[PDB]
């Protein structure tokens, strides 16, 4: 039976529903008011096998710093949930990624205890709308609901919208190691 | 009764009106113009448990510069006319407010001789579509038409939202502290 | 009524029971194993006037590591059923504590969201039997299960007892003023 | 029944007087032969709400030296005996203040231990007459006969007079929180 | 017999129209489609007491470039034009002029040979949606078509807006000293 | 007909009198209790051509501090009535003096927002009995009542005397050149 993890999450600022499968076909369906997210969120699904789907509405008139967060913080719910008792997985993923000139080192464990190490330089303040600080904060609320030790670590890239791409293919494929069945398990 | 303190400021440039309680409930009721600066200026209402009215149009097209000034002049000439004559009152407000990774202390005396000791340093240029040089220019106006004394000093931050919200958030705590009663005065 | 969390938890490496009345009137009574550990949840009863009970049988034969671990991750977890709903409370709290050339700032908001800014500089590698790593591990775990945003800085200090006291003392303050009701809210 | 400590104390070089009353209203009646001090002891009454009675002769020819230290001697002995067996009491105080561009965090801490933690740079030598380095020994030598643990730190200043004015501000109130009933002990 | 200078110019990204009155009252009339340089050139007629009319229709899609220089080179030769044979004049300006934190040094000969030496420091690279580097360009392109000798220094200055704003003045007014008459030639 | 603005201010350390003519020939009357800002005073009426009376006692025991600052803040104030509705003034003013090998740029602006940027390098702690330290906190208060940007940059000088006394000529003649009838306006 395949293992499904959905979360509706409403603050003061934001109104979120995500609906993932841990064991899918790569359906990508994510309108989150940020377009450069709504990106990234189908090369989740794509690269991960994930099905993902996710709505939300906020203040993005202020900036997309809320819209991001709460994004990001049912995200992590929802695999915490999708999860359930982690029995017989790989549990640990570990993947680097290039996108052209960039490299990303992705390295995971569905520990149940909160950690991100992250050392992304990224060069520019905008890709498209989106503000490149969100990148970082997007990977800390995640890792903060779904209880993950989650390191990222940049090789080599220059172009920021291949550093965040090479980012989002690395983690959906550790996530996908990490999440799948240890044969032996 | 209530110190309530009644502003309208009119200039070539811009349009003002602001109304503040210093014995409120945390109303917040603010519209500038500018998104972000509405959303400060609700952080003070509800931090600082004033009530906070402000209605202000001028010239956005061309920058946000001058209803950004003209709106912090204005709180500045409401908060001194709300003070009355100040007896009684803590006068000193000390807080230190976290946001996240940031932490921002703010110290305060309503002392008449206006300063401004602001070290915050912001590391991009734009939160959602506000100029973050504005915030200097928000606190150095309300501390010259107010007449306090107001240091600002950044202990940790990154995240340029989180560095300016943890600085409303301890500002309005430590004006809360020093407006508030001396209950031995 | 008072507010109390009281937390079981055993794991393959420790059982531990917790009690933690944030009402309380200083009772201390916590034995871990680790006899400095248990000394400094006495500073936190006595200074922070909460009621502590912490019983724990781990493998400290291995080190103290493991014990260290599961009764901060269960304190944090008793903080958080005994916040409740956190109606009508302070939610920040700030305090500087000296200890002779020790002193230590402890700025904290009960937000939810878990953060621990750390920058202790303990010049020993032990403090009787007790590793001084184990000091940053104890707040990191406390954290992650209380969901607090936890700063702790440094301002002086020389002997490794006395910096960490120092900051249990400002620690058990702070949270103290955090927990405390706000009379306007 | 209000708290108050009286010493007379001759030595070969002075003659001092002092009577303290720390649940008073801020009287100030300083006389010890040095104006400056005097202004300072004012500003310790009046921010710190305590009666301050003093009266000292002495060899000023010299220089005010031996004035200087023998009041802050008598004033540290009459602030131990005020404080009796330090029942129901806060014990710390923690206060930031600001005088214009100058900004002092004194932290103390009614402890039985004396320390004194100081960084004061004093960037003119002379006060009116007032010799800058009497500064650092008056605190020393109240900090040696009260037992108190003090901590004065300058994160800000340039002009002397703000430096030490603000100082004694800080410390005035942090010694009114310390001195005062904690209303849970 | 005011001297006015009128340029009309089209060229196939921009088509302009000036009008400059070096004898005016201050008359406002700009409308280039950058509203940033609308309110310098407002600027210009209110320090400078020139009556200035621009209207720039422009490839503004692009970005400003073409606009700004085309509306500077249109301008240049205006003033050309006006100044006509330059009998009886000062020739020369220099002024230094505030603006809150900025300031800035302004010097300038009407001396037929081209020459721009600018030295400003802008720390932002948008000030509302006007680039920055656009300054420097719109100076240069007046330079080349004016013949004049124009020196640009910052000598303080931290706000961009500012920044440019105090330029504007500082030459306004250098510009107003030169064009006028020297009551001994 | 002439502009004159009046002041009377007590203090619990000072009692000023200030009556200041912009449209003066220069008028000297100047007695404050300390003797080298008499002279200053003198200067700013000879060289401004402002008619100056002042009047000051105050607390000179304790040192010149507080009577430099009310005898400042005054003068401002004064300076605020005495220009009224500045219809028709210079409003800039900027001159550069020499005093010997001393140089003093100052420039201007009756703007109604205070602003003071000050570098002075006075190398000797006292002229005469008068704590140089005081300098930059005259100008400090009396930008503060005046509302006036002012800029006091240093070229050259070795000569303290020389430095405060072209510092006050530049000043008075800066601000006789803004307080003077724009011919145009
Ligand atoms: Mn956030
Ligand atoms: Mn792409
Ligand atoms: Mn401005
Ligand atoms: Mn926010
Ligand atoms: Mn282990
Ligand atoms: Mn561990
Ligand atoms: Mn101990
Ligand atoms: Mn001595
Ligand atoms: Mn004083
Ligand atoms: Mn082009
Ligand atoms: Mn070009
Ligand atoms: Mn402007
Ligand atoms: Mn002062
Ligand atoms: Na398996
Ligand atoms: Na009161
Ligand atoms: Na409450
Ligand atoms: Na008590
Ligand atoms: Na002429
Ligand atoms: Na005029």
């Amino acid at each position: 039976s395949a293992r499904i993890g959905e979360v509706k999450r409403e603050t003061k600022e934001t109104n979120v529903s995500v609906k993932i499968n841990l064991d899918g076909h790569g359906v990508s369906d994510s309108s989150t008011g940020i377009p450069f997210l709504d990106h990234m969120l189908d090369q989740l699904a794509s690269h991960g096998l994930f099905d993902v789907h996710v709505r939300a509405t906020g203040d993005t008139h202020i900036d997309d710093h809320h819209t991001n967060e709460d994004v990001a913080l049912a995200i992590g719910t929802a695999l915490l949930k999708a999860l359930g008792e982690r029995k017989g997985i790989n549990r640990f993923g570990d993947f680097t990624a290039p996108l052209d000139e960039a490299l990303i080192h992705v390295s995971l464990d569905l520990s149940g205890r909160p950690y991100l190490g992250y050392n992304l330089e990224i060069p520019t303040q905008r890709v498209g709308t989106y503000d490149t600080q969100l990148v970082e904060h997007f990977f800390q609320s995640l890792v903060n609901t779904s209880g993950m030790t989650l390191h990222i670590r940049q090789l080599a890239g220059k172009n920021s919208h291949h550093i965040i791409e090479a980012t989002f293919k690395a983690f959906a494929r550790a996530l996908r190691q990490a999440t799948e069945s240890d044969p032996r398990r």
